[PDB]
Order: C-alpha cells, then structure tokens, then sequence
C-alpha cells in the first residue's frame, strides 16, 4: 500500500508542528501522502506558520519567484512533492533503496529504485536526471517480450518464471545482486547502466554523458563513450586506496568544515591521510 | 480519430459509470464524452470503470484498497497512457499497434507525426526511445520553421523540392515504417526515419544505438550507428517463425505450445 | 521579474480581445496572466478572445474543436507551457534573446535559465530532448556538489574562490554564456557542454546523440560520442558568403523575394557571391 514519500520523510523531520501550505494543483497522490498533516492551499505564506509544498518543478520555480520564498530554507521549509530523487540533508529511503545525504537523481533512477535493480546509493552522488538504468529481456527463448506473460496461465507462467530464474544472463536482473551507485559519483546525461550486468558503480566514479554502461565501473574511474571504457581515474592508486579507508562521505558536517581545505586540495588530503 | 482510452472504453465499460480518478483535463472531457462519468468517490468494479488520469492518478489508485477486484483494461485504464500495453490490437492515431506492444511518447509522437506504419505484436519498446526524420540537406538552409515566412507560391517551391529529394526531409516520398512484431527496443535509442522503412521481426535494437537504415529480421545491432552484431537464430529457424507468425497466436494456443515459446530448440523440432 | 513567452505575445497581438483559458490553470499561468482580462473558455471567436492553451495535449483538443477554424498561430492563440516554442518575432527566454521561428525544449529553457546562454540565434531548431549542462569541478578531492550544501560560511568561500580561478570554468564559471548561431540544427539526445563551449557557429548541425565538447564552427556537421566534425555543409567560399550575406537577418519580403536563392545553394553563390 506505497510506501513513504519523500515529502513524507521530510514533513515528519523539518514540519514542526506548521501547517503545510500547498503551491500548485493539488494531486491524488499529494492529498493522500498529507493525510497525517494539516494542509491547505498556499495563498500569503510565513515560514513560521508554514511549510511550502510546491507540486510540481513548475509550481516550484512560480514559488521561488515570489519575495514570500526568500525567508524560507530549503528542505527545512519548503519542498518539491514530484521530486523523489531530490537531494535532502538527511539519508533516507526511495522505495527500499538507502540513499545518502545531499545526493539526487530523476525519474529513471526513481523507477529503477522501484524496479529492485539498485541497493543502495551513496553519499554526495550527483546523478543527472535524464540517465536511466533498466535490466535485459531474455535472450535464450523463443520470443524476447516480456507481456506476452500477460497472457500465461499458471502452469505457462510457472515454467517461464523457472527458466528466468536459471538464465545466468539475469534477465530482468534476476539471480544477480542490485546495483550499488557509490558515494562522490557523478552520472552525466542520457547515460545508461544496464542493470541485468552490472552490480558496482564504483566510489568516485564518473559516468560521462552518453555513456553506456555494461560493466563494473571500479572506483574513481572515468568511462566514456558507447560502450563505456576507462578514460582514465581521477587519482592514483595510492589516493584510491586512502580515499577508500577514509570515507569522508560518511563524515559529519562538522569535520566536512573542519577538513574543507583537505576536501578541496588533493595534495593536501594525502598529506594528512595517505599515511 | 479514438484515443487509446476510447476503444477500451467501446470494448469493455458494459454500460457502466466511469469514475475519474484524478483531475479531469481537456482531452480526458472530450474522450470521456460519449460515456458517463463523474469524479471518483467510492468505487466498485459492478458499477464503475475507474480511469486514473496520469501514471500517478493508477499509482494511487492501485494502492488503495477499493482497487483489489478491478482488472487491468477490463475495469480500469490511466488516459495518459497512449502507449501502453492492451490485450486487444489496438489503433495509435490511425496506427495499428498489436497486442501486449507498449512505447513511450516519442514514439507516440512518431505515430501522430506519420513515420509509422504498424507496430507488431508482442513488441517492447524502452519509453526513452526517439524516432525522427532528417531536415532537408540539399538547401541553403536546414531550418523548418522558415516556411512560416513563406507566401504561397514561395511554399509550393519549397515543398516540391522536398517531395523531388532521394533522401527523403522529413519523410517525404518514402513508406511510413513498419515495426515488426517480438521487437525490443532499449533506452535511448533513436531511428531515422528519413531513411528505414523496416524494423524486421524479432529484431533487437541496443541501448544507445542510432538506426539509420533497416534492421533486418531476428538481427541485434548496437552502436552510433547500428551495426548486426549477430542473428537471434539461423537461417533456418528464421524462415521457420516467418511463417509460423507465433505472435498472431491465439492466448489459447500461446498456452498450448508455451514449451515451443520456452525454448528454441523445441520449436525448431515442432514447426521446422 | 521576467517576462513569460505568454506574455511577450500577449502585449504584441492581445488587442483589446479577452483571454480564454483552454485546460486546467496553473500558479504559473495566473501569475502571468494577472496584467490581463481572461475567464474559462466556452464559447471562442477570434474577434473577441485570444485562446490560451496550458499544456500540448490542451492545444490539440483545441485545434480539433471546429470553433478554433479561424484562429491562427500566436496572433490569436498560443500554448503556455511552450516556453521554448517559436514565434513570429525575436523575444526573450529568462532574459536570453531568441529569434524569430527558433524553437527548443525544456533542457535548453533551463539552460537559458541558468545563464549558459547568451542568445539563441534565426531559424534555429533545436530538438526537444538536446541538454546543455556545465561539468563540476574536476580538481579537489570530490565531485559533488550539493555538499556546499553543508558548507559553513568560511567553507563556501574557500569552495567558491577556487571555482572562480579554475581555468576549465566548472558551472561555467569565469568564461562567457555560450552563443547558439542561426540556421542551427541539434538533434534528439544531443548534449552541449556549457564549461567548454562558447558557440555553436551559424549553420551549424549537431547530429542526434553528439556530445559537444568545444566549440562548434559555422557550418559544420558533428555527431558521435565525443562530437567530431563530420563535414561542412558547403565549400569555403560559400560559408564566407553566407557569414557575410546573413540571409537570417532578412525581411519577410527578402526571404519570399530571394526564395530561389534559399532553396539552391548554387544560385546562393551566383547573386551573393562575390
Ligand atoms: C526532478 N527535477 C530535477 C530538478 O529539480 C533539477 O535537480 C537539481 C540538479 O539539476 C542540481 O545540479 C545540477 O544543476 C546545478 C545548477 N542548478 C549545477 C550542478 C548540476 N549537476 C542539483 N544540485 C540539485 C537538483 N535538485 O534538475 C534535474 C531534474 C531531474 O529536473
Ligand atoms: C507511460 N508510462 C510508461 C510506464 O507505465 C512504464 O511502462 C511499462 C514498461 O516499463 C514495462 O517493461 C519494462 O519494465 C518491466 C518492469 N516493470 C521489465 C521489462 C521492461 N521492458 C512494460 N512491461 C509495461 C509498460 N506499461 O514505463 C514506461 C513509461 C513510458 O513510463
Ligand atoms: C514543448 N513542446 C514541443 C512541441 O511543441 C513540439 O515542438 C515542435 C517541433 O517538434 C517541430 O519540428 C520537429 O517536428 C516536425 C513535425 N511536427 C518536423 C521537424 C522537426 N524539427 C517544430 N517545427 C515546431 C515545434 N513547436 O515538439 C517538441 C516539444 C518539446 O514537445
Ligand atoms: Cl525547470
Ligand atoms: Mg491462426
Ligand atoms: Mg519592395
């Protein structure tokens, strides 16, 4: 019966007792996620009183062009609801998926979330809107449709499931670990990863637009082109392997600003960590 | 023409009520014309035909408990899904589109733009997938929109240039494409259809691949642009399902031969 | 604030006429219409209204309904959620300049947006899936950026002074907007990107699926991941013609009077060059 919406997530940390104030045509979905919640239309809005739930991106850049939206913080008093992979300062849930913090990503990775073809993704990922992840059909039958299964019996289901379930191809991603998406990736438009052969994106890895990704991705690794390859890494060997043990992306906001100058000079992260 | 909805609705409301589930729009009002219907309250599948009118409208209407004896198509379709999958062969602008065959809205636009002649059955094509024609090459200029500029006369000239241009702009002087039946399509992939006529049956088009000219029969190609990396089955086999057509089976005989359809080598042995 | 493609049109052809509504309204549409008259649509003659259409799938019920027979394109009706659609006259999009009959999607509005954009030139057809987007910063130990986002104040400007010196211009820092010439074509999935690219040259063509990395010269056909010159679209001569001659500059009346020219390159050359 669905399970929590972001906007869920976060009216039960950030609402504080407000009410929410709705900007834009409220949905079926919206209504039905606000039901714990005092909600109305937004009309004049107060950040002490409310917390602004702009519908759609469209609502929300109406919302942001108005002087009423310069005292409120996003997140913290205002929120997108047709945003799912929208980044919060808190980890949280899409679908059964583990996301980390301030990291986003659009409606694809949204439905491959929905789809069980992801575990987890990780911290400070950076996942352009328009890249998509999706599984292969079967390639060891007949026919390569899928809802031609709409119209199996029982008994013709039964023996199609158990064939899939063999594959070591993993068709639909099956009898295959979900992908995880490392923390400090960055995934450029119209990219693809194909979620019936891979099962790492890789820490630091970079994705570059339009790439098409049929295989592991090892941290720190930039792929290009269709099929991706390796380009090259973003560090050596031994700034892998240290970045790899500090996991800075597991920090706390306090020692992100304590390192800041270690976070923006790679030679002065591997003289105060490298060993 | 019928919207997606409208036929379904012709086949299956059996004088019942629609309810809306979710905001009505322009287009769902004027589909919605012949029937009745009013907003959706309490439904039950005796009574009522539920339409959610977008992909979250089904989404929230399936996760409620009043959804649990509505059957896909016989009792509730989303009206913004001109491109999802029916058991009936239906119609996408005048477009013959087969059974269990679902695509995304470029590939709609394609069916409303005229680049497509049928889509088969039992085809699934990824919802980012494009097809597109070519401007005219030949001109000074590339742009389309400069006919907005163009008197009458200087329209004609225009347009009897690109009717007279072997590469066909914008599909001009060329058939609209045929889309085989077992076809997969992947994300992101793009044909031209200046310049294919023909996606054969069973083929298999890559994620990413550009498709510039035609993919013949049971054949997988990949890359910018596609190249045939192999044949889904050999010769043999391939003449063997040209003929038998298993995708205008019955569901009774798809049933009856489900072993034939598991695997290859057993259809071979029945109909080759 | 900035002007909507709506209400550019609207102060050009509205006319005294009324406003009517064809869809469900939005917060973005009632704030642009707020300077003027408008009701529900019912019953619509293009004397008295001036039909707005809200979504795509609005403008197609109503060019379907016999009662929009007589209403023609932007000088009686135009769809508001088309911020990138063409018109008849040059306009603005979040303050870019834009010419006549140039049309681009929702990628490229939010680029205009975003200040990647220095103006979009004539004749320009972009198609509605092309992206353009800026790299991160590709020089300190992470490639986020949303963790600014837990920057305190003395983090945010020690993040932000690098940006500023960072010679390869991560989110188009320190380098200028890019121009996007006229007679441009850019094909579906195509991808410019805005830290490296300064111009897309006039007459230029970005084949479906190119990814642009530098700057793309007048003329040129590129395609491919990266994007590579394929060809030119004519001889050198020409192209100096053309750069010269700037027949996307023209009147309605040069345009129908030197049609010949525009549809035979060959006869182009014969009365304009040299
Ligand atoms: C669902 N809506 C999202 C939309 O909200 C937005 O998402 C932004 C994303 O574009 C930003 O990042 C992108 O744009 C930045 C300039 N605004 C420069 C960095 C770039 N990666 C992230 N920092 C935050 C997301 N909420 O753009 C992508 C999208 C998919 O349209
Ligand atoms: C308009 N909405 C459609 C949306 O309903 C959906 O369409 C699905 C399609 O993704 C499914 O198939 C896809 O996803 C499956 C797991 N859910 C695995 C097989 C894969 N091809 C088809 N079996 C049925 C369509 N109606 O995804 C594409 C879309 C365009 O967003
Ligand atoms: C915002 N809506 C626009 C939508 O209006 C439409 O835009 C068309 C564009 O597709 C047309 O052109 C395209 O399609 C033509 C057949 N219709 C063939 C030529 C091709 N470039 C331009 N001539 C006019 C735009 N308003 O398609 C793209 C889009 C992004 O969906
Ligand atoms: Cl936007
Ligand atoms: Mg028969
Ligand atoms: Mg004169």
């Amino acid at each position: 019966q669905g399970m929590k919406t972001r906007l869920e997530q976060v009216l039960e940390r950030y609402l504080n007792g407000r009410e929410v104030a709705v900007w834009g045509v409220p949905t079926r979905r919206l209504l039905r996620a606000l039901k714990p919640f005092k909600f109305h239309t937004a009309d004049r809005v107060d950040p002490q009183y409310h917390y602004v739930v702009a519908v759609t991106d469209d609502d929300l850049t109406d919302f942001l062009s108005d002087e009423q939206s310069k005292s409120f913080q996003y997140a913290n008093d205002y929120l997108t609801f047709d945003d799912e992979g929208g980044e919060l300062p808190f980890e949280r849930m899409c679908f059964n998926v583990p996301v980390g913090r301030q990291t986003y990503f659009g409606d694809g990775v949204v439905g491959a979330c929905e789809n069980g073809y992801i575990k987890s993704i990780g911290q400070f990922t950076s996942i352009n809107g328009t890249a998509e992840i999706h599984a292969n059909h079967q390639l060891n039958m007949t026919f390569v449709s899928d809802d031609i299964q709409n119209f199996f019996n029982e008994e013709s289901m039964a023996v199609f499931q158990e064939k899939l379930r063999k594959d070591p191809k993993h068709p639909y991603a099956y009898s295959k670990e979900p992908m995880t998406i490392g923390s400090d990736v960055y995934i450029g438009a119209h990219a693809f990863i194909n979620a019936s052969t891979v099962t790492s994106i890789g820490d630091g890895a970079i994705i570059g637009s339009g790439a098409v990704v049929l295989e592991n991705v090892p941290p720190f690794a930039v792929v290009v082109g269709v099929p991706a390859r390796i380009k090259r890494y973003r560090f050596s060997k031994e700034m892998i392997e240290t970045l790899l043990r500090v996991k800075w992306w597991d920090w706390s906001i306090e020692e992100i600003n304590e390192n800041v100058d270690a976070l923006i000079s790679p030679e002065l992260f591997m003289k105060k960590y490298g060993s």
